[PDB]
């Protein structure tokens, strides 16, 4: 038993809700919140901009030190950093950004990072400003992640569409 409330169950291990991942995180304080990161951990907009703002920019400060030490992530890769006031940990995961021409097949590799964590609160990778089809992203999530994933979908309209088209 865990504290996630109001999710629709899609599969044995994947759950979905219409929620602001930021407000979902502040209430649940999950062990892991997933950020829709880029390789530079520049958290300017989309989910990343919203998460970072909710930490009062502490996420960005920590991220800049991480990059200064380690260099950029790989597309399809991830790193674990602090969850600040939102979660114990933040798993920064880089899905491909279609608006940069990145290969969509890397979306599966991105979701594989979730399997290193028993339970996660997460957005749909490569959705929103990353330019991928959220329905494809949901399919890859279901077909790749084996651990327990609670997906927060900000837009009520897309949420309804994802549920209604889910196979
Ligand atoms: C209130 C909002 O500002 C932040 N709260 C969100 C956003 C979100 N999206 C997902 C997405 C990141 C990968 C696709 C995104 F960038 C996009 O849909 O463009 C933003 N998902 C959950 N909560």
């Amino acid at each position: 038993v865990n504290s996630f409330s109001g999710y629709l169950k899609l599969t044995d291990n994947v759950y979905i809700k219409n929620a602001d991942i930021v407000e979902e995180a502040k209430k649940v304080k999950p062990t892991v919140v997933v950020n829709a990161a880029n390789v530079y951990l520049k958290h300017g907009g989309g989910v990343a901009g919203a998460l970072n703002k909710a930490t009062n920019n502490a996420m960005q400060v920590e991220s800049d030190d991480y990059i200064a030490t380690n260099g950029p992530l790989k597309v399809g890769g991830s790193c674990v950093l602090s969850g600040h006031n939102l979660a114990k940990h933040c798993l920064h995961v880089v899905g491909p950004n279609v608006n940069k021409g990145e290969d969509i097949q890397l979306l599966k590799s991105a979701y594989e990072n979730f399997n290193q964590h028993e339970v996660l609160l997460a957005p749909l990778l490569s959705a929103g400003i990353f330019g991928a089809d959220p329905i494809h992203s949901l399919r890859v999530c279901v077909d790749t992640v084996r651990t327990n994933v609670y997906l927060a979908v900000f837009d009520k309209n897309l949420y309804d569409k994802l549920v209604s088209s889910f196979l």
